């Protein structure tokens, strides 16, 4: 069963997909809704962020997550979150930004870029392969407005390279010496 936490998280999320940036700014929502203080409302996002990080790492067979609410707020990156009985559940997240990389070509040259990265991508155990990545994966490219091919991804799993060839059909890689992958078509972009 997907991730439960102590608040209403159908109240907190109105969206199914949620953005979030540094600011970790509370949706909005409409009048009806009485709110709490948007100082807990934060709060709750925090922990929503907290525990999701956790989660990615123990699915990843990492020993400290790469996603956490404290990272968030001192870095640029962006977090879109899928949601899901009163309290609501979350489903997963994926997490982008962009970074300057040092990127090797088919000829082996190193090029200084800053491309759209794929930083952390988690889907809850009990729902994956149930077409929730993709999901995830659509709206992003949608909102961050980048082919798949633009893409750099930071250490990708087993898990992930199938998932972006069947998806995208990113099949052939330029290998690189950071743990960086990008695929074939990365470089006509640029
Ligand atoms: C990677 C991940 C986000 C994929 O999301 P998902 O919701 O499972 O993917 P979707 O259901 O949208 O797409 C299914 C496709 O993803 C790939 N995939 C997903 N789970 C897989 C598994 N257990 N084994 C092999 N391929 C898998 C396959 O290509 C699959 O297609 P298929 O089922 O027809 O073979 C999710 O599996 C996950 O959280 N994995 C663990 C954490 C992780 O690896 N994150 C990325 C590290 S950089
Ligand atoms: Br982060």
């Amino acid at each position: 069963g997907s991730m439960e936490f102590p608040f209403d998280v159908d109240a907190l999320f109105p969206e199914r997909i949620t953005v979030l940036d540094q600011h970790l700014r509370p949706p909005a929502r409409r009048p009806g809704t009485t709110t709490p203080a948007r100082v807990d409302l934060q709060q709750q996002i925090m922990t929503i962020i907290d525990e999701l990080g956790k989660a990615s790492a123990k699915a990843q067979n990492l020993s400290a997550p790469i996603t956490s609410a404290s990272r968030m707020q001192s870095n640029r990156h962006v977090v879109y979150i899928l949601k899901d009985a009163g309290k609501g559940a979350i489903i997963g997240f994926i997490k982008v930004g962009y970074k300057k990389l040092f990127v090797l070509d088919d000829r082996e040259a190193h090029n200084e870029v800053e491309p759209l990265c794929i930083l952390d991508f988690y889907i809850h155990e009990s729902v994956q392969r149930h077409g929730h990545g993709r999901e995830l994966f659509q709206y992003m490219l949608q909102k961050e407005r980048v082919e798949p091919h633009q893409l750099a991804i930071d250490r990708p799993s087993q898990k992930l390279l199938k998932f972006l060839n069947k998806h995208y059909n990113l099949e052939t890689t330029v290998p690189q010496v950071n743990n960086f992958v990008i695929f074939e078509g990365f470089f006509a972009h640029q």
